[PDB]
């Protein structure tokens, strides 16, 4: 069985824990209850491969920067989240991505760009501009609704396929 | 994630467009304007790989300014299309074929032969005839109906499989 | 074609026979009952590979200290089963696994932990515990019910895969 | 796409041509027209691989036995067929198998045991001694019916799988 180290990264409030929790436990989290760091484990088959998803749920709040360094060392792939109703979240993602590359050096680093809360009728952020970005980045993009569970399994499973490719035809 | 430049080549009225928009907009068009150059991107997974399909819907028809020249050079794979109910559409294939080979300088070129309009009870091109040409070329031939969307995914994923395969070239 | 030698072990009455019969005879046969130890066979295709599964159904009854070493010795992978409503059979898993680690003389030996009787209401062993143990062993955890057939194939086929994967560290 | 060279062998009267023509044309052939040697080509997708199947249909007629050395020299894999209501032909696969080995000078040659005519109630060779012979040989065993089409695609696809596995044995 293969173990994959997924880190859920992103601006505070964007829906990280809720993403993570819909996966792990299949129920939506209303409570906005911050995070320092929380671990989750999940066994799934993806493309007929028995996978152990070891997901690290991180703190998005202005602080906890510094760990924002060693979980980046450790992570094998990042869910970069932001929220379709928040543009600054959209915007700081370039930050998160630059920090990552710097903590690993590597220019090629499994990441997936996730547009959360898409159940919200009120986007200040356009799929297209998200796409344009994932594009210049070289990475997939998926719009999700932790609330409605939609695209949740794809976000995570896609990130596994990214890592997996990255370890094998990543040369 | 792998991005792939695929070009939809052929003759006017074949169905290049219908084909295309069916793959992307997932719906059928007996209405699209007679083309020159129009682009499409599709994010998808094939063979557990996340793929970004960069599709150029080219044109044949009447006049067409300046296209052909260089789209080859950049095209990675070519979908060479013809209609089942048009014998002349079919002879033309050998000619698109031929320019690619010259622009590409090789016979490396990934292509998939497609016989569109699998739905007409008005065939004037025999499968057996198409199969041979394919066989001559040593490339796949898939019959399609943009109308009923029969075989359309196959055509596209087949060509991407070919590119994929081709990339192992002297490694 | 590959031959795969599977050995099912667990405490008496966990459902080892049933489980095997289900995969093989395709029905829940009840009182197959203890002490008769047979090997079954089944050709099947897993992930495009054709496999000959040679399954040994050990008689967990007047168990261990039969010629158990024989089989643990010629086994390539072990299906380690316990019943969901029997804590001791779960407790016993630790003993089977040490025996297997001794006889195979290796810490990494393909095996899958199985919680049989998914079906019974009267659960004594929560899934969390079994999953934490497997996690601790680096092995998959599947819940089955030989009775409703749920989970049965996944259980064995997750095993051939463990086997297949493990094979990869030879050379 | 990949090209695979399949040869169907077996005593006369067994179902070789009716197996090959069902695959290729999807029609049962009621008449018995003895074969010398026919070639067929069928393009298929196996396990996401675009395979061009070059199928050789050979003579069961002992008379044309001189042409075997040749087809055995070039074939990559052998569909070994016998009829479920004719022991002599079950007895004959043996001699076919030994010739292939000699010609090929190898113990591992892709083959598949095919017991055709699954549809006849006058079966005379039980699936168990076929299954047993197969395991001896170390190859798959498929029961087929050219008249009903049952098992025929299993039969050819399984041979493509053997070939591929077998080739893989070096990359
Ligand atoms: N409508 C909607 N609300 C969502 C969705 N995802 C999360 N939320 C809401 O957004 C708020 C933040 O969710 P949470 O998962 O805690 O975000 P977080 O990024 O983990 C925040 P932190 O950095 O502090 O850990 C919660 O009130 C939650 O219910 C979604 O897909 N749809
Ligand atoms: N029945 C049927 N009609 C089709 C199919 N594909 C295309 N057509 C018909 O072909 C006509 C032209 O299709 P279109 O895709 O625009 O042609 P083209 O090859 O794009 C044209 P151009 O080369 O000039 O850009 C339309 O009326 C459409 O209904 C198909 O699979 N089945
Ligand atoms: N409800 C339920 N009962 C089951 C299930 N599997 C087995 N059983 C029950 O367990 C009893 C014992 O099953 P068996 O398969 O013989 O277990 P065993 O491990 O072979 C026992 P032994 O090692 O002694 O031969 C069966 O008689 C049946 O009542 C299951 O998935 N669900
Ligand atoms: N009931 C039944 N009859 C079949 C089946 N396959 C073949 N037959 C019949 O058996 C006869 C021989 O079939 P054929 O395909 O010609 O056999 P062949 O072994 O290719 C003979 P040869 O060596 O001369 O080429 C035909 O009458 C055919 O219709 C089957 O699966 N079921
Ligand atoms: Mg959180
Ligand atoms: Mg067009
Ligand atoms: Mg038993
Ligand atoms: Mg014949």
């Amino acid at each position: 069985m293969t173990e994959y180290k997924l880190v859920v990264v992103g601006a505070g409030g964007v829906g990280k824990s809720a993403l993570t929790i819909q996966l792990i436990q299949n129920h939506f989290v209303d409570e906005y209850d911050p995070t320092i760091e929380d671990s989750y484990r999940k066994q799934v088959v993806i493309d007929g491969e028995t996978c152990l998803l070891d997901i690290l749920d991180t703190a998005g709040q202005e602080e906890y920067s510094a760990m924002r360094d060693q979980y980046m060392r450790t992570g094998e792939g990042f869910l970069c989240v932001f929220a379709i109703n928040n543009t600054k979240s959209f915007e700081d993602i370039h930050q998160y991505r630059e920090q990552i590359k710097r903590v690993k050096d590597s220019d090629d680093v499994p990441m997936v760009l996730v547009g959360n809360k898409c159940d919200l009728a009120a986007r200040t952020v356009e799929s297209r501009q998200a796409q344009d970005l994932a594009r210049s980045y070289g990475i997939p993009y998926i719009e999700t609704s932790a609330k409605t569970r939609q695209g949740v399994e794809d976000a995570f499973y896609t990130l596994v396929r990214e890592i997996r490719q990255h370890k094998l035809r990543k040369l």
